[PDB]
DNA sequence: TTTTTTTTT
């Protein structure tokens, strides 16, 4: 038995990065300046440095880590005594413990062990206050004395009452002291496995864990996240007998990942070649052929405009795309890489959802009896890109109740005696079939859509796609045997690196509209209306919308190269995608 | 050993304000007289006074407030001895509290500590009796003695049974007498947290606050308000075990103010000007381009007329107004700044709106099995204005629930063996798309509308919203990317004072008719019916309401003025409006 | 006193007052014991007493622990030949629209009609009540908190319209 | 009762 204090303190001060920057003490000097109160160590670093110690966290994890939390405190609290009566504790965490089990697979063996799981957040509980150190009173007329109820030991999960009075040795009642118990920070969430490790003709399968302390409110519902803690078995209801002597397990958790600088060098690099913006788009779902002028507008979708917000009002800042097209024109296959590579997004039907689970649904809490709201499919994907398919084989009376999101981006209810109003802001991507399933060339344009004009006024850009057969056939099959025989195309940004190329520049990128963008696109909203009036037959209508959308799109244009400023070849690739659109639905520029 | 006894008798004797009028000694004048029995005090004039004083009493305010409040009666009871046998002890309340924390940051380390906390209010609970010091008897043939249960400290929130009689020192029966038991006022509310601080893609949190004494009945739901106060955990069966040793936390309200003499100043001054009424249109929706007439009739809403209670019926002194136009008329928009800049205003979607939730909802108690009411979105807007967006699109089975709140103001609710009929006085704003979407000019307003001509001859006003593209198309081109570049319109009055502007409008001016005034609206009133009878196919009637509404448009005018009298240039001013509003809706003349 | 039945606080409890509100429910007439009469169910005793000795029968129904009699506990079966008993009637009072704030929902009340005071008035009138305020009493046995009590009435004289 | 998804007169 050797001490491990020296061994972890010296592992801190010594450990070399990448660029022997000594990471962990930046890190200390972080945790010291913001009283973090928590610290973060990679396992594979420990590893590296003493593998002997690795071993003993991994194994020894009861035992060990209240230990090296008291050396590291006493170190910081040197490096700084003022650090001492704002933070009474710290708390180590390991992050990259080798050990990874899956979520169906958890066995009796595998209870009290560090063990790592990754999966699916779903539901998230309310911050709670957990009694760790009680405080009762043995109110009796001989008595009047108070104390702490559990000796030399945390307290239990299960409330538990002292039965006799220490300070006496008497029975009798205790009233227990709020002022002086001890509570800490109680969250309960319940995660849930991937799809894509679900067995086949089974339903998912779900775990439940608890957050304490600063790991509250560490994530929401809907993210990917990883785990590692230590099993243990849940009574709910021990008072009474009745069997049941089988119980379930949760999860302690001690660390938790959702979902760099070295990653931000290689997204800078990228951006300095002239052609980066024909490179994202030739990036756009590989596997089909042809379709540039869509993959163009899937991929303004996926960057969006600046949202803008004033001291009287908002502007929406996302574009909305529909697609109108024959069977068999691969439509939902581009949405489905689009729910992939997006950092945030939810991918629905037009059949399989309501107007309820979309926006937000009002249910009955039995326990209580009082209603609740629940997050819909608008709200979950707030901030990120919401997928409908087969748009036109829902019911009118349920899409109608996406208007208010759609250009809003909020989510008004009044039910059940609830007011609230939620955000929505997510971009809507939408497919569909034409209304006798393929497009009629001899029929109008109005028959042909079937929708109504109120939800096509709301859409950045419609395109129509027509399954001609023609001289492209020949092509076409073989680009599609090619993928079958397991060939890909190469010089392609993979979808790791573009995920992460997309969310850098949703959040560091915020162009700004010059002199020369304003009167192109001025002119060509002006001469765009006027040819409107025209032909007024047509179920499009040209209203201010369409002026917001360029804006829109030149910054997602801009976005894409991470510029500064909208130049004057941002707004003319945003007018000369706005005229395929025009051309598309049937009117001429 | 620093006494703040004197300290805190001369900081409310000797304390001078920015009239130098010793503020504090007159609110101890207007308590004497009034019996008020509460104290108001801001927490900066104590840190003006003195840094000590005020830094005990934010941080000690368990032990020293009692203190305090004795010093005060004392006071109080040398200034007027009449003051006792009426009021046994003063309550004093310290607001402006520096240590303000978001509902959702709440922590383990905030208990115990003085903090406010800014929401929204949901729910409010009827008002109840709370027991503090208890009176038994003891149920044994030997004793028949009455007895004060809680000897030497107060009654603590969960009831206690004693065990063995104090008098006696034997065990048994015990019988309460509430004719010496001792009570106090006590009620429930929820603080919902504001919507612009939910994060991104989760729910609202909500937390439980408790009013005692004369904080009772102080405020309504839906009003935003500022609460200061000590957390503490919340206890529901401590008797009752089975684990799930987690408390959720709540509020011991000492200080509440919803949502003033200089802005007072601010606002007399502001009415000096004879452009006021051109300045207030002119502020209404600034990112708005046009519709003047349209901004006009919203300024009026805004205000209303004054209404006339006789003594068998009433007369409504609302003003309703509904909007039909082309989708992107930017309808929503300016109902979004209506709900914004209104003192009071709810905001509810046709499709998101149910007849319960409209009106009222009743609520099954699981615990007790009773049924009780529920404020629906009408009632809140009560004194107010609701706005209605896509009132098309509702059900018409919702619809109904609505029309006798138009003409009524007033919501009869009989189910589940529940009979009451609750006040509605609110405006109703609504909007709508026509039946095809697009207006169509030639086709008469009937089956344009979509809507039965029962709900029509309520509405005050109807206003017609064309989209044409001519040659106003660079204009408003113009404007839209003037908002979106940053660019704001100067000379116009900001939202927080605007709003200021319209509440005291709405509490101290109570215009009067003239009889000069009355001569204009009863000679136009007649022209109208002999219009009437030669175009009788409109749509729209001249009934006596019409006469009605002319008054109230007259009495909104002067109201927005601040005068006291209805000169004869607002009786024109409401003719014009009227004829505007009879010209758009086909009605030439 | 007139007290508005939203103005009613903690000081008003035992004290003469009149309300004036709306009927909106009226149960069936029932009976109440004021003097129950106790038999001892004990092999030895067969001993008949009324328990609420020298006090009227409170709200809460408690049942004798020691026999008066042969001094002992067991069981004590009620007689309800020998028990007299009350007229009793419950009925809300809800206030009127007009006395209603606004933006709120109207308070109601329960008061408690006795003896000749039952069927005194139908459901849908407008009555004025006067007598005294007490606090509701349910189960006072079971802990776990609710130390916060509702507020009934006790009618002496009942006028209509 | 009131909001929701579902199979059923
Ligand atoms: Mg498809
Ligand atoms: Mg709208
Ligand atoms: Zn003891
Ligand atoms: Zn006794
Ligand atoms: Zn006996």
């Amino acid at each position: 038995q050797i001490d491990y204090r020296d061994v972890f303190i010296e592992f801190l001060t010594t450990f070399k990065g990448n660029n022997n920057q000594n990471k962990y003490i930046e890190r200390i000097n972080e945790l010291v300046a913001y009283r973090k109160k928590s610290l973060i160590i990679e396992f594979s670093d420990v590893l590296s440095f003493n593998e002997n110690l690795a071993y003993e966290i991994i194994n020894n994890t009861k035992i060990i880590l209240p230990i090296l939390e008291g050396a590291l405190y006493d170190h910081i609290l040197q490096l700084d005594p003022t650090y001492q009566r704002d933070i009474e504790k710290v708390h180590v965490r390991i992050v990259g413990i080798p050990r990874v089990i899956e979520l169906r697979k958890i066995r009796s063996t595998d209870i009290g062990k560090l063990i790592t799981i990754d999966g699916i957040l779903v539901k998230v509980t309310p911050v709670k206050e957990r009694i760790y150190k009680a405080t009762y009173k043995h109110i009796h007329p001989d008595c009047m004395q108070e104390f702490e109820w559990p000796e030399d030991e945390e307290m239990p999960e299960v409330l538990e009452m002292p039965t006799i009075c220490p300070k006496c040795g008497k029975p009798g009642q205790f009233r227990l002291i709020p002022e002086k118990t001890k509570l800490i920070d109680w969250q309960k969430a319940v995660i849930q496995e991937r799809p894509e490790e679900v067995p086949s003709g089974q339903l998912p399968r779900q775990l439940e864990i608890i957050l304490e302390d600063d790991l509250v409110d560490s994530a929401r519902p809907g993210d990917r996240v990883k785990v590692t803690g230590i099993l243990d078995i849940k009574q709910d209801s021990p008072v009474k007998r009745g069997s049941r002597a089988v119980f379930d397990i949760y999860m302690k958790v001690s660390s938790i990942e959702v979902s760099s600088e070295e990653d931000e060098k290689k997204i800078k690099d990228l951006a300095k070649d002239p052609w980066i913006r024909d490179r994202i788009i030739s990036s756009i779902a590989p596997s089909i052929y042809g379709h540039w002028e869509l993959k163009e507008a899937l991929a303004l979708a996926l960057f969006g405009g600046v949202p803008k917000v004033l001291e009287d009002t908002r502007i929406r800042g996302d574009i909305h795309i529909l697609i109108i097209g024959d069977p068999g024109t691969a439509k939902s296959q581009m949405l489905q890489f689009i729910s992939r590579v997006a950092p945030r997004a939810v991918y629905t039907t037009g059949k399989g959802s309501t107007a309820a689970g979309l926006t937000a649904a009002v249910v009955r809490e039995k326990g209580t009896g009082e209603y609740y709201l629940e997050a819909g499919a608008l709200v979950l994907a707030d901030g990120g890109i919401a997928v409908i398919d087969e748009i036109d084989k829902m019911r009118d009376e349920d899409r109608v109740a996406i208007h208010e999101a759609m250009e809003q981006q909020t989510v008004s209810i009044a039910k059940a005696g609830i007011v609230a109003k939620l955000n929505a802001r997510a971009a809507v991507i939408a497919a569909g079939n034409p209304k006798f399933g393929r497009y009629i060339s001899e029929r109008p344009v109005s028959d042909n859509i079937n929708l109504p004009p109120t939800i096509l006024s709301r859409f950045d850009l419609i395109f129509i796609l027509k399954d001609q057969p023609g001289e492209q056939d020949r092509e076409l099959a073989n680009y599609i045997l090619d993928v079958h025989s397991g060939k890909s195309t190469k010089n392609i940004i993979d979808i790791d690196t573009l995920r992460k190329y997309i969310a850098y520049a949703r959040k560091y990128v915020t162009p700004k509209i010059t002199s020369e963008a304003k009167n192109l696109i001025t002119d060509f909203f002006v001469e765009m209306r006027k040819k409107s009036s025209e032909t007024p037959d047509s179920p499009i209508l040209i209203t201010p919308r369409q002026l917001e959308a360029l804006i829109r799109i030149s910054e997602a244009y801009a976005k894409m190269a991470l510029k500064a400023e909208v130049t004057r070849e941002d707004a003319e690739r945003a007018i000369n995608i706005m005229r395929l659109f025009l051309e598309s639905v049937g009117v001429d520029m």
